[PDB]
């Protein structure tokens, strides 16, 4: 299978050694597997793991890496919200707010530590471009 | 096919999900059987789109924005500062409640040092990105 | 017109920000907004937001030069063994570690200051 | 008035805008005042702000700074003196002084801390000369 | 043979490595491993350390991600107020502070792997 | 007027009270009607010398300072940790008192590394300085 | 005299006994009367040795064994790293014991994504290294 | 007379100073040894300074590892499960990580005192 | 004597002064020593640490730092496989090993602590070769 050899690249990657790789798998698929076996796919994968990026391949990488942050912001910016609203009722004393949900007590530190953190992503996606 | 698949496809792959759930969880919202290999192939229209570089003024509309998000934020914090402040002249002078009647709630000298230096950091931010 | 660029920054996408107001409308002045956010800004702007900052910064520091002499003031209070000051207001507890933290505080202030104005006059 | 005007310049530089700047000055003085009243002694005053400082405003601002560090390094040199007279007495085993005051517990460490901070001002001021 | 210089470098003397396969025999083996290990590595030997390397960051990144998901499932259940999720499984707490930590280390394994990337590039 | 006058203004400006609290202290000192506009132009002539650039002799007199200052507190720290370490070996054998009399108090190894690092730091910024 | 005896005085000497401590506990081992002369004697042949630079290939001998080293540290770890993944899951999932019997201890996110870290910290160090 | 330079920079003002003593006297004293500290210091005073410095630092790595020794054999005290030592004395508790903190604080300064030797034979 | 003269030198680096090197000497020795002779004794010394080191000197001090670090490293190395040992332990159930001794409980941070430790001593040693 396909799933197989990356099964096994896993494991090999995750510490353990052909015999390790062995038994574990030989509980997985009914049919034994020898060392042979599995070092022949790590053969294989090992030598297209070593494959060199070209520029372009990099300049992809950083962009993934960009849009994932974005979506890292985008959830820290609806938390920052709900501490925020929760902040404000902590002071108008009220222990439930006007939607119905319970009133969670944040301190002044913890918004202004999310708030640098939502701000730092700006910092290093400008860094990065 | 749309657009907000386009996204959705790159949305699920950099939140974790290999190519495989990101199959089975696409069949559910546009009804079809969609492919692992049609994921993949999202996958690297994707890649190339994002491999391209940026322009200077796409540079600049990004900076904008972030100084503009910072603004955002230092207002919130400024508002938070002078709750601070009103608390520890209250504290500071034995009171437990203000004369709109909300509760003194104590804080120390140097929570307002540093919620201070975080909105003074802001404008350093600020100066140094311009 | 400004509340819609507040509350894209603040994370709600242009639907939700359809919903608070009353999508394609909503879109267009972002894109617009972009545009102006683009514009490179000019010596005078800048200018500007450094003469703003180093005076809130001297408003900051200013307030804190107020604590300083109050924990200065409850330092030396604990120290002769009073409970109240003469004014009848409490004698706090301070830690000389506290003094010391706020006094550092205060001196940065001053150079974040000569550290902005330096590189203000060479940009 | 003279201080009116820089209530103003505060409240806005504190994060108040034009309209929350009229409420509170109304509340202040008893004739209200509207927001261009407000808005054009922001634009005298931030004019006044954005005079690029001459060379020579930045060596007298460094010699203030200078010279309040000499403030803060007295009124911490005095502590560290109350503080080896507490480790003394510590040693000794005394409740209180010949003075009449009482003996405070003081460790070795914070004595060295209070020590650093009083030398990092000295560094700092070389430094800057 | 290669058990010989896993001992060696977790501490063990040359005495005691013959105590536990049962000296001077020993010496020998450690000897020829150092003309090995002396030895430099090729252009291709270290392609393959960096694609393993990375590769094994990807494992871990998509483990934390996996992480990352649970904490975020569990921060809107204890916001909405429920005690147990639909699956059958109990809502456990999580502090803001913790959701924006693991991001922060799943963002610095992009930035990892892109100076890595860099600096294969150039040598 | 005075040379403590010149001095005062200064200070009390740089501890963060305005020209008109200023005014109203030194009035009760010297006793006149300070006005707002002496203690600016006193500010203003402060600022004048102080603006004034270093000799460099002026540098080594502030050096050598800093340096002597430096040797008293390691003399301190000296003794401090002269205490400590005989503090320790009291405590390693089991000793409550020592033989003058004085009371064995607990020291940690880390307390006496963290003592002996400190001292070293003095005649580290001590070299580096010459 | 010996090869383990000019180990073993460069070894007491580094651990911090002066030459007379050094000659007194050797006076045991070797049974003769150790002189402080032929300790300092053996302590300047010893630096002598030590004062030699390192040749080029004793520097990789010296960068293979920390690599080697490394990997089998990086396994002790792995294998942490496995289990504590493996706790997480069945701690998430309600459960007290695992198939095998074993107990299930409590782990945090924050561990597990510590542990990672510093296992890609050595293979960092590895890429860096070579 | 070198008293008087001792309690000016401990921070008595000159007033204080002639009251301990029994201030225009005073401050003669101090203007004339601020010409002395003033003078620039010699190379053989440097080598001096760093010869000093060095050999107290010597004494502190012997005292360090006297009690890393101490540490060392309350730790295999501790492990093989004594409560007492040979000798009577008691076995105190002890931590690995207090171990390699010890450890690493005494090879800091031979690298400390690496550094001065290298930057003193430049200078 | 020889030790006497190290004993001077000693006291004067830890702080005290000929005056208290005077009165400790006098308990030690019975024949008292005045401030002349200390001084004496610290001016042959002094003059001794003024010697600036030759370029080998400083190439023998580096090894001796390396061999110093290799002992640590063995030390810390025997002291992380008691605690992999340990942590083995604690995972099997076991109070007591089939040695006999008992089983302490370690954390896993602490066993990847002692890691980095070990290993940093490697390359400071490659850092400084």
């Amino acid at each position: 299978s396909v799933s197989f050899r990356d099964r096994v690249l896993k494991l090999y990657l995750l510490g353990f050694d052909p015999s390790e790789i062995a038994q574990t798998l030989s509980l997985d698929v009914k049919r034994k597997v020898t060392e042979e076996e599995v070092l022949h796919v790590l053969a294989e994968a090992r030598e297209l793991l070593s494959a060199l990026p070209s520029l372009e391949d990099i300049r992809a990488e950083v962009g993934q890496a960009l849009e994932r942050a974005r979506i890292f912001q985008k959830d820290l910016l609806a938390i920052y919200q709900n501490m925020l609203r929760n902040y404000n009722a902590m002071m108008e004393g009220l222990t439930e707010h006007p939607d119905g949900t319970p009133v969670i007590g944040v301190r002044p530190a913890d918004i202004a530590a999310m708030a640098d953190r939502i701000m730092k992503i700006d910092q290093e996606r400008i860094t990065a471009l």
